[PDB]
C-alpha cells in the first residue's frame, strides 16, 4: 500500500535525448530513429519560416553525449523543428506521438545541454498548461507515458510563463492552449480543478485506509456540478462517471456517493486533516493512474 | 522557475533489474556484474541460515527479461541474499552502496515481476521507515542517488508495517531501524519531521518567489531549538546551519532568520496559504535536493 506521485521509469526515453546548439542557443532534442525534434526558437516577433530559410545544416550542432551528430536535412511541423540526421538511434524505443487532453497526467524528463537532471509526474492542467520545474536551457525536454512496450510521447517544453507554470506543444509542434512560441504578452487564463482525477484520488485513499471523508449520502450529478461551479472546478460529465466505473466497483462506493464526499469536503474543508498526505484536494491523479498504482501494472 | 518532488532518471537502475523465483515466492533481484542482489526471504520465526543450507543453486529461478539466468554460488550478507549468476550484466553502471542518514532523500524504482512500475522520491523518516508505495511483489525493489555519473543504492525494499509505511534495507542487507524480516509484532515508533530539509524547502520557495511567510525576526538556535522540540521537530544542529549556508548566501536570508519564520509558521499555520502547492510543511527535500533542483545538475 501507499500512494505516491508516481513517474514512469524515464529509461526508454534518456536513450532519446540529445543536445541541440544553433548560433547562441542549446536546447534538448528527442533522436527517434534518424530525427532529432526539438523546438523552432533554437534558430532565434519572429518569422521562422525567413529564419529558417536562412539556416545551414552545419549550423545545428547535435551532440549525442560525446557522438557529434551531422544534419542532413531539416524541416519545421508547426512549432518543432525536425533535424534529419545520418545516425538512426539505436536506443529508439517502440513509441507513439499523441495529443492529450486537458485532465490526463505525464511524466516529464528534464533536461540540460542534452542529459537528464530529472523526472516528475505533471498533469495538463484545463487552461493547457503545466505546473513544471525547468530552468534555462530545459527547453525540448518532453512529457511522456508507457503503455505496455510504447511510450507515447505527449509534451515538448517551449516556455515559461510570467507566473511560474509552463507552456509547451506536443510532439508534432502545436501548442497546448493559445499559446506561442515569440517574446509577447501572455497569460495562463483561469485555471480550474480537475473533477475527475479529485474523485479517482479519494478512491485511491479508500484503497488505502482512509475513509474518514465518507458519507451516507448521496447526489445526483446535476447537484454535485452546482457545488463543482462554485469551487471552481470542473463539470463532471456521465462519461467522467463510467470512467470512475472499476473504482468504485472495487471499493463498492458509487460513484455519485464519492460525489458526495467530495462535495461535504469542499463545503466543510478538511478542517486540519490530511488525505493521502495531503492536506489538499488532489488532481493532478488520473482514474487511469490509480488503478495503476493500486493494482500493480508494469512495463515492458 | 517551479519546484516539484523530482526522482532521478531511472534508467541506469531500469538496467539492472531481475526476476527471482524460488519456490513459490517471486520478486526482485538487483544484478550488477555478475551478482543478483535480491532479500534473503524469498527462500522462505524463521532460521535463514538453516534455510539457507537447505537450498540449492538451482531452485533459485532469475528471470532477465526472456533469458533465465543461471546461478553458480549464492551467499547470505545479513538481510540480503547474493545470488552469483554466470554472466555479468552488461548495462551494469557505474556505482556504490551507502548507507545514509535519516534525513537523506533518495529515489525509488518500484518494480513487480524484474519489470520496473514507476519511480518516485522517498526520505528516510528519523524512525528508519520510508512512506513509499509497494504492493505483493515489489520486494528487492531499489532506492538510489545519481551523482554525476555514479548510481549509490542505499535501499533495498523488505516489508510493510501495519501503519503503511515502509521497511527495507542497505544493499549490504543491513536494515534501517530495529526492524527483522521476521513475521513477528513491529511497528514504526513516533516519527518527527526533518527540520533541516522544512528550512531548505523554505529557501526552495523564496528562490522560486514565495516570500509571504518571512518576517523580520530573528532567533538563537537555542530558541528555535526550543519550539521545534514542542511540534515534533527535530533538533537543528549547527551542522545543520553550515548545510543551509549556500541556500542562505544566494537568497540572502540568514540560517536563523529563516529559522524564526518556520517558528511561526509553527505556532500560526499557514492560515490558509500555501508554500510550494502545499499545504503542510514539506520535509523531503534536502538542502542539496534544494540547490541540485533551482541550478539545474545533470547527470551522465
Ligand atoms: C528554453 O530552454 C526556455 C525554457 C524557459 C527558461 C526558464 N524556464 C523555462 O521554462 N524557454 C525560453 O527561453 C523561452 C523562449 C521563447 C519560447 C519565448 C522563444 N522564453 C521564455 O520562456 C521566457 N518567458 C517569456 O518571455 N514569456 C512570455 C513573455 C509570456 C513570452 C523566459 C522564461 C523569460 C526566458
Ligand atoms: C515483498 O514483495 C513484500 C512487500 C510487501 C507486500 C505488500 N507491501 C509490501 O511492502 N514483503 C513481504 O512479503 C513481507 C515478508 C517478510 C519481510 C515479513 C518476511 N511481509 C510483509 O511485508 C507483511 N507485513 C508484515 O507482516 N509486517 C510485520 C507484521 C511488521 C512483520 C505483509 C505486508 C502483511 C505481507
Amino acid at each position: 500500500s501507499g500512494f505516491r506521485k508516481m513517474a514512469f521509469p524515464s529509461g526508454k526515453v534518456e536513450g532519446c535525448m540529445v543536445q541541440v546548439t544553433c548560433g547562441t542557443t542549446t536546447l534538448n532534442g528527442l533522436w527517434l530513429d534518424d530525427v532529432v525534434y526539438c523546438p523552432r526558437h533554437v534558430i532565434c516577433n519572429p518569422n521562422y519560416e525567413d529564419l529558417l530559410i536562412r539556416k545551414s545544416n552545419h549550423n545545428f550542432l547535435v551532440q549525442a553525449g560525446n557522438v557529434q551528430l551531422r544534419v542532413i536535412g531539416h524541416s519545421m511541423q508547426n512549432c518543432v523543428l525536425k533535424l534529419k540526421v545520418d545516425t538512426a538511434n539505436p536506443k529508439t524505443p517502440k513509441y507513439k506521438f499523441v495529443r492529450i487532453q486537458p485532465g490526463q497526467t505525464f511524466s516529464v524528463l528534464a533536461c540540460y545541454n542534452g542529459s537528464p537532471s530529472g523526472v516528475y509526474q505533471c498533469a495538463m492542467r484545463p487552461n493547457f498548461t503545466i505546473k513544471g520545474s525547468f530552468l534555462n536551457g530545459s527547453c525540448g525536454s518532453v512529457g511522456f507515458n508507457i503503455d505496455y512496450d510504447c511510450v507515447s510521447f505527449c509534451y515538448m517544453h517551449h516556455m515559461e510563463l510570467p507566473t511560474g507554470v509552463h507552456a509547451g506543444t506536443d510532439l508534432a509542434g502545436n501548442f497546448y492552449g493559445p499559446f506561442v512560441d515569440r517574446q509577447t504578452a501572455q497569460a495562463a487564463g483561469t485555471d480550474t480543478t480537475i473533477t475527475v482525477n479529485v474523485l479517482a484520488w479519494l478512491y485511491a485513499a479508500v484503497i488505502n485506509g482512509d475513509r474518514w471523508f465518507l458519507n451516507r449520502f448521496t447526489t445526483t450529478l446535476n447537484d454535485f456540478n452546482l457545488v463543482a461551479m462554485k469551487y471552481n472546478y470542473e463539470p463532471l460529465t456521465q462519461d467522467h462517471v463510467d470512467i470512475l466505473g472499476p473504482l468504485s466497483a472495487q471499493t463498492g462506493i458509487a460513484v455519485l456517493d464519492m460525489c458526495a464526499s467530495l462535495k461535504e469536503l469542499l463545503q466543510n474543508g478538511m478542517n486540519g486533516r490530511t488525505i493521502l498526505g495531503s492536506a489538499l484536494l488532489e488532481d493532478e491523479f488520473t482514474p487511469f493512474d490509480v488503478v495503476r498504482q493500486c493494482s500493480g501494472v508494469t512495463f515492458q
